């Protein structure tokens, strides 16, 4: 029995909604190819309950899903099962605009109508690239996109794969832009600092073989982004120090590569034993920035 | 596994979609200790406007509304009907027709199109009808109401009520009567009489000498329901409802089926009573071995009191 209990009503609708669309999809055959109309398509449902089912949901709400077929394809191409995706959103309320699913597998980002429009502008080209690179990318993985309507207010959301491990704690964020920007004495007053380029140089050893696959990947992504006149991303980086973690059951530095899709173990010949997470984030908003950024990352490996 | 909701008309698709939708929704909703007053004023409404998506069987745009869902789920429970079952009967394959007199593909349930006025009359009587199904434990010749819906397709509204079938989902009806016990000439038409399975009326039955012989403990259970049922209806300003009577001929049912097997080369007279709920066997010492099906239908200078009494006498006499 899926109650849709959640702190905010808007969260209840997101749960209700992901549940609804995925069940509905399980009844729509998986086609032999996507079609052009699939990229212009959506699903809209308006609910009006009167004296019924009022416990966790609002009685009146709308739920809209953009290009359901495309995103179910992307999901597949990212090795994510629909039932799993559904369980991660519905089984428990997502948690703390930036959300994670209760199990930390997926990130839910609130976005503007301009973003949704930008998404539409890039989606076919972006899909074709996921095909061509067989899902092996450092680009953000777009899992679904929705418009919720609660109390006449519209809210747009994109679901992506979390960059960080869903289990392994993180101990240092780095948002790497590639001009100077640092961390705020106000932001450094928080438990998990979001440091930038300048702070990174002021303060990663994966080997020479993973670099030969990371950079292979990263450079092709950055190319594709340029040609989309997309600029202003970051590369998000995470660090998990194993030793500190220690201070039936899993173990230290133990992770599932098919789940924590961005996770990289450290070399043997390397200072502390740690697990890194790296992927490209925030792409919804060219060549200079791609050369200037691609070079910054390459200068952070050995 | 995949439910296409494929059907002869878009309206039936939407019917399938909607029964599927609501039963599924309902599965996420606990089962209450009691119903509350508002449960009887309650409804669910859904509006779908898909665009370029999922258009093979459903329309892109439709509405589905279910009346007092909690109250019908409860009716279903008291009539010994699982919601998953009910749902599979409506959604596994398209219902078939006889819009706008359908049966589920498996002949368990009947879907009747009704009027707006009918839907109103259901609301009027619903609180009373429910309480009646309570004190009578589900034992009644009255219609078993399992659901009530409004469909909107092409901006047209269609009202439908689901009942349990009076007839067997398995055994074959070879003859049927619709009886009111009226004073007026009730006979089947020239057109009716030439139909495949004509719906005969009071005077046909009478001028035909048929009695039904069910034998005592059956006759008693039946007549007791009838008295209680019709007295309930008369209480609720209800008139013009009929006793629906189907006859099944076992012998003819053993030969007809023996014709399919033969041409296909190129128990008998019994039924689960928990399923065929209005069926009674013919009396041990009767001519033909027969199964009857009898229920009241159509409840949505004569007044209701007199019609209740009258109807009851005629009915109480249709069978020895
Ligand atoms: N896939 C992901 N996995 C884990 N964390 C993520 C993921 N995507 C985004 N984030 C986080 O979500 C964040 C959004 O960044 P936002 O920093 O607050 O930038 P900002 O410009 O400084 N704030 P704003 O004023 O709203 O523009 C960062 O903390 C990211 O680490
Ligand atoms: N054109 C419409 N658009 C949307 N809703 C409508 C429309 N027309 C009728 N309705 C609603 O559909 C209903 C269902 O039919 P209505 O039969 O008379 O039921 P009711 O008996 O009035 N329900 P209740 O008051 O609980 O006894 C109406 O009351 C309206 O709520
Ligand atoms: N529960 C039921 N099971 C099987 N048949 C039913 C059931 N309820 C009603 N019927 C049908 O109802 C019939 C006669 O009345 P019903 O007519 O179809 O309403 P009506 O269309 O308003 N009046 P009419 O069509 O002229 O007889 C029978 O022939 C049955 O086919």
């Amino acid at each position: 029995v899926k109650l849709f209990r959640a702190s905010e009503p808007i969260l209840s609708v997101l749960m209700w909604g992901v549940n609804h669309t995925i069940n509905e999809l399980s009844n729509v055959p998986v086609p032999v190819m996507l079609m052009p109309d699939d990229f212009k398509a959506y699903s809209k449902i308006k609910v009006d309950n009167h004296l019924f089912n009022k416990e966790n949901l609002p009685s009146r709400f709308k739920f809209k899903e953009y290009c359901p077929m495309v995103f179910r394809n992307l999901r597949e191409r990212f090795g994510i099962d629909d039932q799993d995706y559904q369980n991660s959103v519905t089984r428990s309320a997502p948690i703390n605009r930036f959300l994670t699913t209760y199990d930390r597998r997926f990130v839910i980002k609130t976005v503007s109508s301009e973003d949704v429009a930008e998404m539409h502008n890039i989606l076919k080209k972006y899909h074709q690239f996921i095909v061509e690179c067989h899902g092996n990318t450092l680009l953000p993985q777009f899992l679904g996109m929705y418009r919720l309507t609660v109390d006449g207010v519209e809210t747009y959301m994109v679901v992506t794969r979390n960059v960080f491990s869903h289990r392994l704690t993180v101990h240092r964020k780095y948002d790497l832009k590639g001009v100077a920007r640092e961390a705020s004495d106000k932001e450094k007053a928080k438990d998990l600092p979001t440091f930038k380029d300048n702070d990174f140089l002021n303060e990663l050893h994966v080997g020479e073989e993973s670099k030969k696959n990371f950079l292979e990947k990263l450079k092709r992504d950055v190319e594709f982004l340029a040609q989309l006149k997309i600029m202003d991303y970051s590369l998000l980086v995470g660090i998990h120090d194993v030793d500190r973690a220690e201070q039936r059951f899993f173990g230290p530095g133990e992770f599932d590569p098919s789940v924590d899709v961005y996770a990289m173990k450290s070399h043997e010949s390397s200072p502390k034993k740690e697990v890194y997470f790296m992927a490209i984030i925030d792409i919804l908003t060219p060549e200079q920035y791609s050369k200037r950024f691609n070079e910054f990352m390459s200068n952070i490996l050995t």
